[PDB]
């Protein structure tokens, strides 16, 4: 019944959530990302990126290949459903997207595209 979720990305290269369930009653969903850490954006930058579980690997690979000058996300990557900007220590960013971009029974994954972060910074998302 809640169409938003507060998520944190810290200096331990960890998100504080492993799973997110988007309620069908929601026409839109909001992700409020914050960085409670103290490490510089260049060494511990975090973002919240959503894609199907199948597309995660490709998005992550082409993301790091795009460098910091692109918030580690390939421009016009159709595989990306939604994303927050790349934030550093003490910062916050929110993104709201149309839930109609998701379908029941499909596996989605949220993750950080900063090089190497997705090893720990990834979780599941489903429409239910
Ligand atoms: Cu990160």
């Amino acid at each position: 019944a809640e169409c938003s979720v507060d998520i944190q990305g810290n200096d331990q290269m960890q998100f504080n959530t492993n799973a997110i369930t988007v309620d069908k009653s929601c026409k839109q969903f909001t992700v409020n990302l914050s960085h409670p850490g103290n490490l510089p954006k260049n060494v511990m930058g975090h973002n919240w990126v959503l894609s199907t579980a199948a597309d995660m690997q490709g998005v992550v690979t082409d993301g790091m290949a795009s460098g910091l000058d692109k918030d580690y996300l390939k421009p016009d990557d159709s595989r990306v459903i939604a994303h927050t900007k790349l934030i550093g220590s003490g910062e916050k960013d929110s993104v709201t997207f149309d839930v109609s971009k998701l379908k029941e029974g499909e596996q989605y994954m949220f993750f950080c595209t900063f090089p190497g972060h997705s090893a720990l910074m990834k979780g599941t998302l489903t429409l239910k």
